[PDB]
C-alpha cells in the first residue's frame, strides 16, 4: 500500500471525479465524496483495510479542463495540504474539439495540456509525498475514431510526465480497453465518457491497482 | 464463478436490498439497481467479468420482513423466472421487536420468521437454478446488546436452512464483526443498519466471495 | 406537396418522435408537437405554405420498439382515422442489443422487425392516404461500427417495406450521413441518438423534401 | 452567404431573441440559444451547410426596449468582439404605450427610438463587419389597428437606418403580412407578439434570406 | 335584488369564470371560488347586501364550450340543484376556429351553438328559479375583425335565447365596448380574452346591474 | 374624483395593502398591485373612469408597524414623488400587545403611535396633493374586546391627526361595524384581521368613497 | 393510570386531533401521531411511564363534524379494535355556523350532533374498553361571544353524554378557559381554533389528567 | 420557579437544541424555537404557569461542537442580553471521534472540551442572573460502549463545572437511563441521539426539574 495511515489523498478532475461531490469541502462523508470511482475507492479500502486510516478529499469539478483546474490549484489542491494527489484530466480538453469544433476558445490543444499538466505536477511535487496521474479515456473500442485517437495522444502525454517526473501512473484507457473487448461503448456510457457504475468501478479497480490493493479474478 | 452468463440473478429483501431501485420492474439500468450492494456486485462483475453476461433484477422494498416477502412472492420472485435468487431478510423482523416494543403485531418473531423462510426456499428451490441466503445483521460488535443478540439468533435460522435445502450462504454479520474489530458502528451506520458506502462495499464482497469472486488485501 | 390541405398527418415513433409532446392527445398547439423535427416540420410548412391547412398529430412514446408500436396501434393510429401516418422505429429495437446486451427480452431482433413492421404497413394502408417509413439512424460515420452496421441493416428493412407498399421513405441515415462528412458525431448528440436543434432540423428537412418541399443551398 | 467560417453572429433584441437563452453567456449550446429564431437560424445553418463554421451569441433579454440595449450595449455587444450584430428591438418600446397607457415612463417614443437605435448602430458599425437590422412586428393584419399603425411606423425608422448606414434589413413585418393573407393572429400568436414555432420559423426564414439562404416553395 | 337569501347561484362557464376555482367543489371559500368576476361579484354583494345570504357555486372549467357544458350539465349544473344558473360560454366555441382553424372538430359552429345552448337553457329553466345568460365576449373594439365579427354573432344567439326563454341576460360585450372607447385592449387582456382584474370588474359590475345592484359614477 | 388624471397615488402598509404585491416596485401590473383592496380599488376605477389614467404603487409590507413605516419612508415614499398618498397602519402595533405580550420591545403604545404617524404625514404633507389616512381596524363586533377595544383608540388618533392635518379620512372601523352587525367574524376573517374578498371589498368600498366614488345600494 | 400496557389507544377528531398524523395508518412513529397534543400525550406517558406499553393511534382528519365520524367509524375505528376510544369533536359543527352562515348543509346543528354522538358512544362502548370524550372548544373567554356560547352548548351535550354512558369526560374548554384568565386568545391561538404548542399542551395535560396522570404546578 | 416575569431565558446547543429552529432569532414563534425540548419547555410553562411572562430565544444549531459555540458567543449570547442561559454542548465533540475517526481536526477531546466550556460559563456568568448546564447525553445504556463511556465523561465535567461555578445543572444522561432500564435504545432514537417526541419530552422534564417546575408521577 502506498499510500499510509493518517495521510490525506485528494482526487481532483472533472465530472469523473465531482460526481456530485459536496462543494467546496468535499470531505467529511461519503455522500461528500460523490457517487463514482472517488467513493468507490474510499469504500472498498474501508471495508479490506479499516485500519488504514487515510483521509480522503474530492475536488473534481464538472466541465473542467487542465486551464480550469490551474485556475483553482492554489485554493483546491495547495491550501489543503495534501499528501497524495490524483489527477485525471484532459476528457474535456479533448471533447470540446469535437462537440464545440468552433467554439476554439474552448479547445485545449496538446501542447498547452503538456506543458500546463506537467507545471501543476511539478508545483505540487516537491510539497507532498506523492502524485498518482490518472490518463484521460474515451470509452470507443476503435483507436481510429477520431477522438478515441485524439485521446490517446493526450494519454501518452499523462503518460511520459508520470515517468518524467516519477509520478504514479493510471492508464485508464488500458483498463477500458480490456472491457470494450467484450461490450460495445454504450453499454457503459451512451455519451462514451460518463459511465455507468460498473466504469466507475473500471476507474477505481484501476486506482487500487497502482497504490497496490489489486483486485484479480479468482 | 457459481452464475454463469445468460442467467437471471434476482435480489430480494428490504431497504439494505431497495437502496431506491426502479419501481416496479428493479432492472433495465443501474439507476434501476439502485445505489448499494446490489449494484456494487452488478458493478464489480462487469468490471472484472465482463463476459460473464448476468442478467440482474433488484426487488427490495424498504420496510419488509419476511411476511412482506411472502405477499409479494409469487408476482416479484416466481413470475420474474429468475435462475439464482439472492434473500436478505431479517433486519425489520428483528427490529420492530426494540424500536416499536409495543406493536406487536408489526413483529415477526422467531417461529414465524423460521417458517415463513423456510416455506419461501422450499417452494423456490424446485424452480430455479439456486438459491443464495443472507443472513440479517446489525451494525453493532456487543454481542450481548440485546438487538444485536437477536438477530444472531435469526441469522443461526438462515445458516440452518440454507445448510437443509442446499443453498449457498452469505454470512453478512460476520463480514461486519470483521471491520468492528477496527471501527465504532457510528462510522458505519448511525442508526446500525443502514450503511455508508463502505458497508455496501463489505456486503457486495461477502456476496461476491460466496458466488466465487474472492477480493482480498495485497 | 404530397399531402393536402384538410388532411390529418399523424407521426409515430420514440423519443426522436415524442420530443416531450403532450400526452395523450399529442395535438392542439406546438407545445404539445414536442420540440423535436415533428413541430419543425409543422412550423417550416405554416411560415412557408400556410394556405396548406394539415392538422399534425403526435404520437411518439420515448423509449418504444416496433414491438410497442404493435402494442397501442389500434388505439394510437387507427382510432384517430389519419390520412397520412409517418412512423420513425428501429433505434431502440437495436440500442437495446448493444446498450443492454444481456436482457435479451427487451432485443427486437430482424425477424421480429420486419414482421411487426411490414404488418403494421399492411394493415393501415388500406385504412390511409398514405405512410411515410422514415428509416432508423445513427449518427455516427464509421458504417463498421457495430450498431451503426446494424442500424443500416434495419434501415434495408424500412426501404424495401417502403418500395413493396408504395409508401414514401426517408433514409434519414443518408441525412445525416452527409452532415457526417464535416462534424463528428459529437457535435450532434451526445450520445449518437439524441441529436441537438440541428439534427431535429436535419430530420425535419429529410422529412420535407420527400413531401415535396426541398430546402436546398443558395 | 454574407457570414463566413470562423466569424460571430450576435443577436440581440426583446423576448422574441431571448426564448430562455443561457445568461450571461447565451452560447455554447443550443440549449443556451434559446427555443426561437435564433436556434432555429443556428440549426438549419448547421443542417445545411455544416461546413460554415460560425459561431453564434444570443443577448436578447425580455422585456427590452432600446433604452435597456442602450443600458447593456458596451457588456454584452462591444465586449463580445463580434463580427456581425443582429438587432431586434421596438416591440415593447410601442408596446408599452397601449398596454400601460399612464405609464408613460416606460414608453419609448419615435425621435428617441430612432436616434438612440442610429446610435447603437454607428457605435457598433466601425467594430464590426456587419450589421442585420430586423424590424420589430405585431401580429395584426389590420393596419389601421392603433398599435399595428404605430409599429409600422417604428419599422419604417428602421428601415431609413438601414438604409442610411448600410446595414443588412430584414421587414420581420412584411413576412408575417404575407401568412396573415391566410391564417388570423391568434393562430400564430395568441397576444399578437409572442408566436409559435411557426412564427419563429417566420423570423428564421427572413433572417436567413437576407444573410443570403433563401429558402422558397419547391 | 333578483336573487334572495337562501338562494344557490351557480356559475357555469370557462376559463372567464373558473379563474382557479376548487375542483369539483368549487364552493365554502373564495379561494374556492377562484380570482376573478365570481368572487368579485360574491365579495362586492356580501361587502354591499351582507344580509342577503346568497350560497355560490363555480363550475367553470378553463377551455370549455358548450359542448362540454353539455356533456356535464347533469352532474355540475343539475344534480346542484341550484336556484339560479349563470352561464357565460361561446369564447372558445369561436376561438376555436381562429386560433387553430384546421382542428374542425374542436370547432363548435353556430349550429351546434345555438342547438346546444337553447337545449340546455329549455331543460334548466323548469328546475330552477332563474337563468342569467351571459355573452361571450372579444375585447376588440374594430366590430371589422373576424373574430370580434364572429363573437357579436354568438352573442346575438345568446340575447334571443335569453328574451325567448325569459332569462336575465348580460351583454358582455358592450360592458367592454364602453371601455374599449378608451382603453386599447392590451391594457386590458393581451390575447383579448384572460383579462385583468379590471377586465374582471367589468365583468363584476355587468352581472350586478342585471340582478339589480347598479354601480355608477359619482 | 379627488384624484386626477396623471397623477400617482401610492399606497402604504402592512399584510391588508401588501396582499402579494411585487417587491420592490409595486406597480406596472395588477398582479404587481397584489391581490386585495388597493388593486380591487384599480380594477373598480379603471372599470368605471377608464379615462382617470392614475398611477397607482403599493408599498404595503406584511408585519409592518408605524416603526417599521418611519424606517422605509425615504425610499418607499418619499423618493417615489407620489401625488396622493395613502396610509392604513396600527393593526400590527396593536397585535402584537395581545399575542405576543411579553414581546414588548414588538409593541408600539399609543403615544409613539401617535406621534410617529403624525411625523410622516407632516414630512410628506408639503411634498404631495393629498394624503388619505385610513384606520387600522379589527374585525370584531364587540366593542369591550381587549383587542377591540385598544384598536378604537388608534383608530381615534388617526382620526384625529387626519383632522389636525387636513388629510383625507377613512375609518375602516365603521365599515366593518356595520357588516358586522349581520356576519359573525369569522365569516369575514377567522383571525380577526386578514380577510376575504368580501372584506377587501368593504376596503375598497370605503376607499373609494373618501375620494368621491360612492358605491351604494341600488 | 385508566389506561393499561398493551393497550391500543385510539384518538379521533378533526384537524386538533390529526394535526399532520399519517394518513391512512396514524401509528408507527411520532411522525405518524402528529405534531400536537396526541402526540404530547404519547410523548409525556413514555418520558414518565414508559412501563406503560400503551399503543397509540391517531385517525383524526382536518375539518371534519361527527356527521364525517359516523361516515368513517367502521373502518377507522370498529375495524381497529381499539380498546380505549378518545372523541374530540364539535368545533366544526359550531365553527361552520358562524364561518359559512349561508352553506347550512354544511352545519351540524344540535340535534343532529347530539344523536349522532350519541349513537356512536353506544355503539362503540361494548366493543371496547373504554371511551374518552373530550368536549369541543372555542378559545374565547367571552361566555357572551355568539360562538362561544353555542360551543359551551355543545359541550353540555358531550358531558351529558359521558355521565350517561359512564365514558371518561375532558372539559377542554375549562382547561383554556383558566388560561384565558391572563392571556388574550390571539397569544395562544389566532383564529381561535388552531393553537400554539401551548394549546397543544394545554389539551394534552387536561387529557392525561382524565387517565390519572396530572401534571400540576411547583 | 428560579426565572422570573419579564426575564429572557436563552438556549444554545447543537441539533437537539436546534430542532428547526428559526434563525437568525430564534424567538417570535413556537415555529420559531423549533419542534424540540426547547420548544416544549416553553409550552408546558405556558400552560401551567402562563402568568410567568419569560421570553424564550433559541440559538441551537445542528453540527454545533463547543468551539462552533466559542465562534459566535458574541453575537448569539452576549449581544442578545439574556437573564439565563441554559448550553447542552458535548454530543457532537464525542461523536466525531467515533463517526470520523481519521477526520482529527473534527474532534474535540476533552481537556478543550473543559476549558473552552468553563470559559464560555465564565465569560457569561457575571453578564446574566444564571445559567443551567446540560449534560450531553447519548442514548445507550451500557455503560462500556466506547461512545456512552466518552460520553459520561464529557458530562462528569460538566457536572465539576457547574459545581465550580455554581451553575444550576442538569444530568440529561441520568434522565435517559431511568427510561434506558425499560426501552432499547431504537425505541427513542435510531442514531441514539435525535430523539423521538418522547426524547424531547425527558429533556424538558429534566430541564424543567432544574429551574423549579418538577413533573411526577401521580
Ligand atoms: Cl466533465
Ligand atoms: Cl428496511
Ligand atoms: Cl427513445
Ligand atoms: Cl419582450
Ligand atoms: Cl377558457
Ligand atoms: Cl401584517
Ligand atoms: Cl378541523
Ligand atoms: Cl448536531
Amino acid at each position: 500500500m502506498k499510500i499510509g495511515s493518517g495521510e490525506k489523498l485528494l482526487f481532483i478532475g472533472d465530472s469523473i471525479t465531482d460526481c456530485g461531490r459536496a462543494r467546496p469541502e468535499g470531505e467529511g462523508s461519503f455522500g461528500a465524496l460523490g457517487t463514482g470511482y472517488v467513493a468507490y475507492v474510499v469504500g472498498l479500502l474501508q471495508a479490506v483495510y479499516p485500519e488504514l486510516g487515510i483521509r480522503v478529499v474530492n475536488k473534481g469539478i464538472s466541465g473542467n479542463t487542465v486551464r480550469d483546474l490551474k485556475a483553482r490549484w492554489e485554493e483546491d489542491v495547495i491550501a489543503q495540504k495534501p499528501d497524495w494527489v490524483s489527477i485525471m484530466i484532459g476528457i474535456n480538453d479533448v471533447w470540446r474539439q469535437y462537440d464545440l469544433p468552433f467554439m476554439k476558445e474552448k479547445h485545449v490543444y496538446l501542447d498547452e495540456y503538456e506543458a500546463t499538466l506537467r507545471s501543476l505536477v511539478l508545483e505540487t511535487k516537491p510539497l507532498v509525498k506523492g502524485i498518482i496521474l490518472m490518463t484521460p479515456f474515451y470509452i470507443e473500442g476503435n483507436e481510429q475514431d477520431p477522438m478515441r485517437r485524439t485521446m490517446d495522444q493526450y494519454g501518452r502525454v499523462v503518460k511520459q510526465i508520470a515517468e518524467e517526473t516519477n509520478s504514479l501512473f493510471v492508464d485508464t484507457q488500458a483498463a477500458f480497453n480490456e472491457v470494450l473487448k467484450t461490450l460495445y461503448p454504450a453499454a457503459l456510457a451512451w455519451d462514451r465518457v460518463h459511465p455507468s457504475v460498473a466504469g466507475h468501478m473500471i476507474l477505481a479497480r484501476a486506482f487500487l491497482r497502482e497504490i497496490g490493493f489489486e483486485i484479480v479474478r479468482s
